[PDB]
DNA sequence: CCTTAAGAGAGTCATAGTTACTCCCGCCGTTTACCCGCG
DNA sequence: CACCTTGC
RNA sequence: GCAAGGUG
DNA sequence: CGCGGGTAAACGGCGGGAGTAACTATGACTCTCTTAA
């Protein structure tokens, strides 16, 4: 139980162990510290408000103005928790929002108007069969003589006036009619195949290619290629397979090198788990910790279930090899035809060079072993590989050998149990890197040549997911506001990249337009496709792939794209999608994910006969499980949610979101009341602090850990969702208070000096509140000046400007830097534009759009640091040094404790009677030691006397290693030097190392950056009261040339400019210099730390020692 | 061997904006179904 | 240069 | 493992 | 049948308006002061 501390409680017995501890404060200190895990809250008596936080209670003290718990009164208690409210207004608008479900249900039921009274009443006793008859007999009975006879009598219960108000009620003098429509679905999109023959001529890339070697060859281009095979295969030859094979295997074994082999380098006590623990951990933040940071965050490891490798065989092999007959795509058309002059141009080493730069060198490498490293490592030119790249592409018969590839399995579940099953395997195919890089090489010529259409945002150069989702989200608001029904329809089809047959992926490019060079080369290398399965200490024999693309293969995603684009064009020809504005926009698109966005029920089902329609032709599976869908419907005041019927995907009820139900999407959880949910953050965040926290991960660790791999994956969520400012100050409030308990720092501690970066010299730790806001304006405008001119006209008439300015005001960029959001932005190239067109556009690099940032927060909390009188006193001299802070990312050496003492030291918060004294007036303050004012932590420094001798020590110690120094560079040792100036008295410098005939008078110290002219002044009193001297050493030394610098240095360890004059004048190379530099520094810092262990002992140790 | 000084953040409640509608809503105008004598 | 997302 | 995007 | 004028009662169309639970965001204050492998 939460222990009821019912404050005030001065200083009560601690429960735990019923111990008079202290203040509650203290009571913390005490459970925190000892008597932890036991549950605890501090009780606001009056109130009987419990919290946690002491703070808060004593923060009721005063404030908590009695028993607040009465809870008002009224006459409208919401049904579900009864809530009272004054009037209707309180009830449903409980409902409107705490309980939103219900609320739908009655908008619908009131929504049935049914209140169909304008007929004033009137209405009497006719029936519709008489009225019928008497239309009838009427039309029979037009003004002809006798025209009432029947209409009199056989109308039984009724007069002649009876029968003139009738007709009154429809035609006066007469009868009347009405008339009715119907509408109807569509469909047939499955007719019409049109490949007839080769899209593009046969030749046309072949003969462009001709041409080229032709005109290498005469002109002894720079195109890289093996002769004969070229040759040959313009020769005609039959069996050139056999011939490029060869090439192949000769030049892979150039490629096979001997890889370097692997270089990588009672008794019952629980003490070997916690040790083996430690080790695992610090080893792996030792290696890659990226692995660690998983297994810390997720609380997960690495699993490799044994399930049968018969099973999973029979499994993986009637999967893979089992195949479907293609019939075709009936009507379905993709975007447009393909350009071919993409391909026209030829391989360029240059080229190849390039597309290997963008690749992930930290990759397995496949069953050749061959890595990227290794493959440059044999050619760092490309030249060979330009060589048998053209000799295959020219060729168009990619060898067989390389085809072999590795196939894995991703345990996708977490509990062992599920992973028994063999859906919670993903599988992973790896082939040859030579052959991963040459397929990402035709991919970008083709991503080129075939146009996608704008609706795909997956695996493209624009920024896809944000894009859809804040599509969305406006596109729901927009609704809603605009009052008019729409439908929303998310689909979900399985095994996308699985269930492809080959076969039909061959026909869908042979519509789209490509040369057959290109399409037998594509076909070669999904032909005869075998791999392995890598288990454990065994890999199935061969398997030869025959449907789904091979995953991992960079094609796998175009080709992909490619088969689904005649779907997502069909759709758009139905024309019957969300009317946004002059646009009807039917759907979106991501990878395979997309959804359908109709305008009324029925125009949804027209979408979903299409959509069968097209799973007939492809043969594809979706299910009404695997996919969710909602309806929203206007009302007179708001909208209405699933009012209608669940439609039938597939024949069946796909499954519908209702208030309050959020299904996930793009990893976000849509929900139709308030579009997207509210995440969790705070509870994921504390999960996580909490698992840093209890780990054997020495604090620097667990600091390094947090700030790399944590804020990240809060990031993507917190900025993709709208999130205001006060909840990131409570995540930032949060992790602060978690951090500097982690590193004991005191409470008090200025923030400024956690939040700035470690090259400044602070802790380098991120303000959620100050930076989502920026990633957040930066998406806003990304999207903003997008290609897709939809999305464009979307944002704009969505009036996206004023969240813009808004948020760049609230990252806190000024009103006037508001950059125009229509206008362009910076496009780079990392490259001269000489160099630019030096080379052709397949070896351009990539423009990446630099985009406008609202400001710089780190350099704010920087400069309020600055601002900050104790806290902020000499910190200005650490700004923007690279030498300086370094030790704060390398704290190699330092003790833990005495990096952390380090760290206050740095901060000028350590623990000292000014310290104790600081914020609090009334105190005492005067140096216990010596007797200065304030016990502060500067007097230590020289004026309070004791350390003296410490302080020499540590002088001459620095002196002895600058001296050490010397005569590894040749400067003879003349330190030291015991004078008799002028005044016939011992001036002895620091140093007068001599070298030919210069003497290199030097004065070693170091000073507290405490004002900025420190070290300026300490330079001018080195210079001052050494000037004359000169004859003396002149022959003493039987020297030239005297120098008299100095070399003072910063006690925090802060390295100024003169130290580093004295070393250009001693010749150590710049990049020594800045060792030299930064080394010094530390060793400068540690024998501070030094020399306040020593005071410290000074009476502390001492009482404790000597009482 | 060197320096003058000495809150800073944690925290709660108060109050104003503002969302999101929703509620609604009352007042005047329209529509309905008859209601009545005549060529 | 390190991380993160999604989606396979 | 792959394709993109983002972040310091 | 034709053939006019009356009917007066919901509701809906429209001006507005009026309110509001519950967030979100500043403002104004007060309390706080010791544990490294
Ligand atoms: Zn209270
Ligand atoms: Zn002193």
């Amino acid at each position: 139980q939460k222990t009821i501390i019912q404050l005030p409680n001065d200083n009560p017995a601690c429960p735990f162990c019923g111990d008079h501890v202290g203040k509650p404060s203290a009571l913390n200190v005490h459970l925190k510290r000892n008597h932890g895990g036991r549950e605890v809250e501090f009780q606001c008596s009056m109130c009987n408000k419990a919290d946690p936080k002491a703070h808060s209670i004593l923060c009721h003290i005063p404030k908590c103005k009695g028993k607040v718990t009465e809870e008002p009164t009224g006459d409208w208690a919401c049904e579900t928790c009864n809530k009272q409210f004054n009037t209707k207004s309180g009830l449903s608008q409980h409902k409107r929002i705490a309980h939103p479900a219900i609320r739908n249900q009655e908008r619908i039921a009131a929504s049935q108007p049914k209140p169909n009274s304008q007929r004033g009443k009137h209405n009497s006793c006719w029936t519709v069969e008489e009225e019928q008859l008497l239309a009838a007999f009427n039309n029979m009975f037009w003004g002809k003589k006798n025209i009432n006879i029947l209409i009199s009598d056989h109308i039984h219960m009724k007069t002649a006036k009876q029968i003139s108000e009738k007709r009154r009620l429809l035609g006066l003098n007469k009868n009347a009619t009405v008339t009715t429509t119907n509408p109807l679905p569509v469909s047939s999109t499955c007719h019409l195949k049109i490949r007839t023959d080769s899209p593009n001529t046969t030749t046309g890339l072949k003969d462009t290619y001709m041409c080229k070697i032709n005109e290498n060859i005469v002109n002894q281009g720079q195109i890289k290629f093996d002769s004969e095979v070229i040759s040959a295969w313009m020769a005609g030859d039959s069996n050139i397979r056999s011939l490029v094979e060869s090439t192949s295997l000769d030049i892979l074994s150039t490629f096979l090198m001997e890889t370097p082999k692997p270089r990588k380098k009672k008794w019952m006590e629980k003490r070997a788990v916690k040790k083996g623990f430690y080790k695992r951990y610090q080893h792996l933040f030792e290696t890659d910790r990226c692995k660690l940071a998983s297994i810390i965050l997720d609380g997960t490891e690495r699993l490799q279930c044994q399930i049968p490798l018969t099973e999973i065989l029979e499994t993986y092999k009637s999967k893979w090899e089992t195949l479907t007959p293609f019939e075709g795509l009936g009507q379905f058309k993709s975007h447009a035809v393909a350009d071919n002059t993409a391909f026209e141009i030829l391989l360029s080493a240059k080229e190849i060079m390039k597309n290997i730069k963008e690749m992930n060198k930290n990759s397995a490498p496949g069953p050749d072993k061959v890595s990227l490293r290794d493959l440059l490592l044999a050619d760092p030119e490309c030249n060979a590989l330009e060589k048998l790249f053209n000799t295959w592409l020219i060729t168009g018969i990619i060898p067989n050998s390389i085809k072999e590839c590795r196939s894995l399995l991703i345990p996708k579940t977490a509990d062992p149990e599920a992973l028994k099953e063999l859906g919670n395997w993903r599988p992973l195919t790896i082939g040859s890197i030579v052959l991963r890089l040459f397929s990402r090489i035709i991919t970008n010529r083709l991503a080129k040549a075939c146009p996608i259409n704008a609706r795909q945002r997956g695996f493209i150069a624009t920024p896809g997911c944000s894009e859809n989702l804040k599509i969305l989200h406006t596109i729901v608001k927009q609704a809603k506001t605009s009052k008019k029904s729409l439908g929303v329809v998310f689909v979900d089809i399985a095994k996308a990249f699985d269930s492809v047959s080959h076969d039909h992926i061959m026909w869908v490019l042979q519509e789209r337009g490509l040369d057959q060079h290109i399409v037998n080369i594509i076909e070669d290398s999904y032909k005869k496709i075998h791999t392995r399965m890598e288990v454990g200490t065994e890999r199935t024999p061969p398997i030869e792939i025959k449907v789904g693309v091979k995953q991992g293969d960079p094609m796998s995603p175009l080709l992909f794209n490619l088969a689904i684009d005649p779907l997502i064009t069909a759709l758009e020809k139905a024309n019957t999608g969300f009317s946004y504005g002059k646009n009807k926009i039917t759907s979106l698109a991501f990878a395979d994910d997309l959804v359908m966005l109709s305008d009324t029920w029925e125009g949804m089902n027209k979408n979903i006969q299409i959509l069968e329609t097209f799973c007939n032709l492809s043969g594809l599976k979706v299910q009404a499980k695997k996919c969710y869908g909602f309806f929203l419907s206007p009302t007179h005041d708001s909208y209405t949610i699933n009012k209608c019927d669940a439609w039938k995907i597939d024949k069946d009820s796909l499954n519908m979101i209702q208030p309050g139900e959020s299904e996930k999407y793009l990893g976000l959880k849509v929900d139709p009341w308030i579009g997207f949910s509210k995440p969790v953050l705070a509870e994921k965040l504390t999960i996580w602090l909490k698992r840093l926290t209890e780990a054997p991960l020495k604090p620097s660790q667990k600091l390094t850990m947090l700030n790399i791999y944590t804020i990240p994956r809060i990031i993507y969520l917190a900025d993709h969702t709208d999130t205001k400012k006060t909840l990131l100050s409570s995540l930032d409030d949060n992790i602060r208070t978690v951090v500097k308990g982690w590193l004991h720092l005191p409470p008090d501690t200025c923030n400024g000096f956690i939040y700035t970066k470690t090259r400044d010299g602070g802790l380098g730790v991120t303000r959620l509140a100050s930076l989502i806001p920026s990633i957040q304006a930066r998406r806003l405008h990304r999207i903003a000046t997008s290609e897709d001119e939809t999305i464009r006209n979307i944002a704009m008439a969505n009036n996206i400007e004023e969240e813009f300015q808004n948020l760049w005001v609230t990252a806190g960029g000024k009103k006037e830097e508001i950059p125009r959001i229509t206008d362009p932005v910076s496009i780079d190239y990392r490259l001269p534009r000489r160099i630019l067109e030096l080379l052709n556009e397949w070896e351009k690099p990539a423009p990446k759009k630099m985009y406008p940032i609202p400001c710089n927060w780190r350099e704010a909390e920087m400069a309020h640091w600055k601002n900050l009188p104790c806290q902020g006193s000499g910190i200005e001299h650490f700004d923007n040094d690279t030498i300086s802070n370094d030790w704060l990312q390398f704290h190699r050496g330092f003790s833990e404790r005495q990096f952390l003492m380090g760290l206050k030291i740095r901060a000028n918060v350590y623990p000292t009677r000014e310290y104790q004294g600081r914020g609090r007036t009334n105190k005492n303050v005067n140096c216990r030691n010596c007797t200065a004012s304030y016990e502060s932590l500067s007097h230590i420094l020289g004026q309070c006397p004791a350390v003296q001798g410490a302080r020499i020590r540590r002088h001459n110690k620095l002196c002895s290693m600058l001296k050490r120094e010397a005569k590894e560079l040749k400067w003879v040792v003349y330190e030291e030097p015991h004078l008799h100036t002028t005044e016939k008295e011992l001036r002895k410098p620091d140093l007068i190392f001599v070298k030919e005939e210069m003497a290199l008078v030097v004065d070693v110290t170091v000073r507290f950056e405490y004002k900025e002219k420190v070290f300026e002044d300490a330079a001018a009193e080195k210079v001052r009261h050494y000037k004359d001297l000169t004859s003396q050493i002149k022959e003493l030394t039987g020297a030239k040339e005297i120098e008299y610098f100095g070399f003072p240095l910063g006690a925090r360890g802060k390295w100024p400019e003169i130290n580093e004059k004295v070393l250009t004048a001693l010749g150590m190379p710049d990049y020594q210099q800045k060792r030299t530099a930064k080394r010094f520094s530390k060793r400068t810092l540690l024998y501070s730390i030094d020399v306040i262990n020593t005071f410290e002992n000074i009476g502390k140790n001492n009482k404790n020692n000597v009482p």
